[PDB]
């Protein structure tokens, strides 16, 4: 009656039922956790839900029971649901594989960006999911929590529907998300001050140089994360396209400047030095891919108004590469780049 692939995943399908309750209607979305799909809750007048389903393998449960706990404490501090995280509605343990209900939202940012074809968003749609960014990983900042695994594919619209707009420009069609508002998805990382730190986090596109050069970390992690997304949501594009620690430095130094020589001389990871600075082949294909691709940040610059100018001081702020210079969220909140939002974007 209960099935299982080779890879621990629950063979379901739509039509198919949970606890007599959920009624799979919809595929939402994978990862390597396993399944998102779109159910109607039988005990809630046929409520329609998000249910992640996790793999019935030992290290998925572990990481989802993990999450749970992570969302019943910030359902704790978060009572008015105002702080933009995903709202888990219910939990259970479904013959191996953990589920996990929330309140159904739309599309993630990544999704409603390859569905769009990698055309950015407007700088209006950056400057709102910035803000909203900076605001809801504040709040749990402020609770003594690190998310660690901000990325577009962990931010999702409330509601993803879109315009179908026909850009005079680049002679194509462009979907513009009708609402810009946005929750964070994915606590099965977030730690806790006083829990243990693992030397490693964040995925790797998204992770800060102190994870890399395995000095400690803490919060500043995130606002790493921010600067790499908010340039992704701005271009289109990821800004550190890498799969390599040694290549992920050299990029993060010809876009952003030298690596403080503090860091350098703290980092038990001297392999990446010779004589106090960066050691790389330029003849490599990761050498001449690096010296062809990757320029300092400025030259992505779209346009050269005010609006654009505060966006890139406030990404380069975000993109600092000590962690005790990087700009605080709370700090970012009163970053003039701010100031263009809308009085109903800027309320909430
Ligand atoms: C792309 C991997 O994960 C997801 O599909 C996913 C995820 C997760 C997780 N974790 C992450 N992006 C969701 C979290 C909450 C809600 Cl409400 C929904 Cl709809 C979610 N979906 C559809
Ligand atoms: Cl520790
Ligand atoms: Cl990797």
């Amino acid at each position: 009656s209960v099935e299982d692939d080779k890879e621990g995943h629950l063979v379901c399908r739509i039509g198919d039922w949970l606890q007599e309750r959920y009624e799979i209607v919809g595929n939402l979305g994978e990862g390597t956790f396993g399944k998102v799909v779109e159910c109607l809750d039988h005990a809630r007048g046929k409520s329609q839900v998000a249910l992640k389903i996790i793999r019935n393998v030992g290290k998925y449960r572990e990481a989802a029971r993990l999450e749970i706990n992570v969302l019943k404490k910030i359902k704790e501090k978060d009572k008015e649901n105002k702080f933009l995280c995903v709202l888990m509605s219910d939990w259970f343990n479904f013959h191996g594989h953990m589920c996990i209900a929330f309140e159904l939202l739309g599309k993630n940012t990544f999704e409603f960006l390859k569905e769009n074809n990698f055309q950015p968003y407007p700088l209006p749609h950056v400057r709102h999911m910035a803000y909203q960014l900076c605001h809801a990983l504040r709040f749990l900042h402020e609770n003594q929590l690190t998310h660690t695994d901000l990325k577009p594919e962990n931010i999702l619209f409330v509601n993803s529907e879109f315009e179908t707009l026909y850009n005079e420009h680049k002679s194509c069609e462009e979907k513009s998300v009708k609402n810009t508002s946005i929750r964070v998805a994915d606590f099965g990382s977030a730690t806790f001050d006083h829990e243990h730190h693992t030397t490693i986090v964040a995925t790797r596109h998204y992770r800060p140089p102190e994870v890399i050069l395995e000095l400690g970390w803490a919060q500043p992690c995130d606002v790493w994360s921010i600067g790499c997304i908010l340039f992704e949501y701005y271009r289109g594009f990821t800004l550190f396209q890498t799969h390599e620690n040694r290549e992920h430095l050299v990029m993060m130094e010809k876009i952003l400047g030298p690596i403080p020589s503090h860091m350098i001389h703290r980092t038990r990871k001297q392999k990446y030095f010779y004589k106090g600075g960066l050691v790389w082949d330029e003849n490599s294909s990761d050498g001449r891919y690096v010296k062809e691709n990757c320029k300092p940040l400025k030259s992505y610059m779209l346009q050269d108004s005010l609006e654009h100018v505060q966006l890139f001081d406030l990404m380069r702020r975000m993109l600092e590469f000590d962690p005790a210079q990087r700009i605080t969220l709370a700090e970012a909140l009163l970053h003039p780049f701010f100031a263009g939002l809308t009085p109903e974007e800027r309320s909430f």
